[PDB]
This record gives structure tokens, sequence and C-alpha cells, in this order.
């Protein structure tokens, strides 16, 4: 078990597929995160079965969760037109969104995007 701090990797790849196969509740809330930040995340902690070469890699750290390229232009607040879930983003529930902003926070100048669950 390594990681004084936050979770080991084993732990949290797995811990973090545990909430996504994670019921949603309806009228629930969800959190966005990019999917760019949590697919290099993938890579360092080994959660994408083929790809445990930068497992453990410092190369493949996944600093603080940016969701930039989520928010429109101009406003952290807003999100853009185009986004879709893990092919754009990717939504946690609150307790995997703290987990990953727990392990490695939320970026400076951000906000959770807090997703309710879907009407559909």
């Amino acid at each position: 078990m390594a990681e004084g701090g936050a979770a080991d990797l084993d732990t949290q790849r797995s811990d973090i597929a545990t909430l996504l196969k994670t019921s949603l509740r309806k009228g629930d809330t969800w959190y966005l995160v990019d999917s760019r930040w949590f697919k290099q995340w993938k890579k360092y902690v080994g959660f994408d079965s083929w790809d445990k070469y930068q497992m453990g890699d410092q190369n493949v750290y996944p600093g603080p969760i940016d969701n930039s390229g989520l928010l429109k232009d101009g406003d952290a607040q807003s999100l853009k037109e185009h986004l879709i879930d893990e092919l754009d983003y990717i939504l946690l529930p609150t307790e995997g969104w703290n987990k990953l902003v727990s392990w490695y926070t939320l970026m400076e100048g951000q906000e959770p995007i807090a997703r309710k669950v879907v009407e559909q």
C-alpha cells in the first residue's frame, strides 16, 4: 500500500471504477471531469487494462483536474455545447469527484461542475 496521503493506485482506479458502475440515482448530482485528465490518469494508475506501462510513472501524473476544455470561452462556469460523456468529459458521483479532488484536486480558478442526472 503506497501513498501516505490519498489512495494507492491499485485502489484509485478500482475504487473509481466502482463509481462508474455505481448507480446515478435519478435526481442526484454528479460532477464533470474532463476526459483527458482521466485518460491521462488511466495510464498513470493502470486503469486501462492494456496500458499499465505508465502505471506509477511520473510522466503521466495528472495534476489538478482541468475542466478548461469543457468550459466555455470566457466563463469557467459555463460548459460548451458539443460536450458529451467520456468522449468529451466524464462524470463522477460526489465521491468519485471527491476522490479525485482529494487525490489531485481541482485546478485553480475552477469550480466543480455539477451535473444532475439526466432526465432522459
